[PDB]
């Protein structure tokens, strides 16, 4: 069975001080190719690209996106990283530099084995109108919102096949 | 001296990809990022203890053998105490992470989760901004956390990676001494 309420709280403990300003900064993700990405979660997503850094010794580049105003992106380029890597809740997408060329390359979503990792997920204010407008764009779904048991919840696909959860805050407690 | 190779995209070619938010996802949020735990009681004293984070809220699902345990960096006093209300609160926030116990994975000794950093690769890691890199990491070494890269291990200096109870990685970094890295 699961834990109890009481059993699970018991297992937590409060904040040591040092870590009072700690925040979540960042979930990354490795992607294939990163003009599909980009478009993905700019034009469908409505994300904002806010970084870019590339690592020519080590062959990779990161893309920072987030939901932010594209006007609040500083312009100087020092001032850009600290700004960039001090949003919370920010998508970091890794491209390792040829992924893109090698037709039998391919990333795992973590959502057949071996799994681990499962989806990030965006809240949203109207699942259905949201979800409406991904047909239109024929986004992939994994889930519908009304198909299976909890209606009113969706998961999407990125363009490597990453799940991402479409979920309205307001309409989850029906689903307990 | 010749410079390295350039390969991947230019900051132009990369911009040349992104549109303008579309006004209907003005509202959206990124919530949560979920990864499958296989001993909740272990993971909720990493993340609270060991990381500072709150258990905002636990779901229960009796009929498909799993629970769900949201972590988040809030007050654990703006917590409500009704079931509706704090749902819609939790799921609410921005940033929090999903930890999903799929029941009777902590009594199998030969079980355990991927973490996407060994074939085959796909997630890499969370992150968490601190103020400082470097008495974090003095303070986790304190407490026996595992590492995967300690501060001024390897190439970039000031950066950490430490691993959660299944393995996770977690990146800790100082956004303020960052750009000095380029
Ligand atoms: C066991 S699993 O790995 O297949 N995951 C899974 C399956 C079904 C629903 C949710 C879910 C529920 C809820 C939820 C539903 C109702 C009330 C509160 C939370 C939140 C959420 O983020 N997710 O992902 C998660
Ligand atoms: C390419 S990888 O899969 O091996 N991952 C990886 C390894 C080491 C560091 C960083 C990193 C750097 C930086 C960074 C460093 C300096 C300046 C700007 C960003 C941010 C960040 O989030 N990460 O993860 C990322
Ligand atoms: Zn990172
Ligand atoms: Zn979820």
């Amino acid at each position: 069975g699961g834990l109890t309420d009481e059993a699970a709280l018991s297992c937590c403990s409060d904040a040591d001080p040092s870590t009072k300003d700690f925040l979540l900064q960042q979930t990354m993700l490795r992607v294939k190719d990163p003009k599909k990405s980009l478009d993905f979660y700019t034009r469908v997503l409505g994300m904002t690209l806010i970084q870019k850094c590339d690592f020519p010794i080590m062959k990779f580049s990161l893309y920072f996106l987030a939901y932010e105003d594209k006007n609040d992106i500083p312009k100087e380029k020092d001032e850009k990283i600290a700004w960039a890597l001090s949003r919370k809740a920010t998508l970091e997408l890794t491209h390792n530099w040829g992924t893109e060329d090698d037709e039998t390359q391919s990333y795992h979503n973590g959502n057949s084995d071996p799994r681990g990792f499962g989806h990030i997920g965006i809240a949203v204010p109207d699942v259905y109108s949201a979800c409406k407008r991904f047909e239109e764009l024929g986004v992939k779904f994994v889930k519908k919102p009304d198909d299976g048991k909890m209606k009113g919840l969706a998961f999407i696909q990125d363009p490597d096949g990453y799940w991402i959860e479409i979920l309205n805050p307001n309409k989850m407690a029906t689903l307990m």
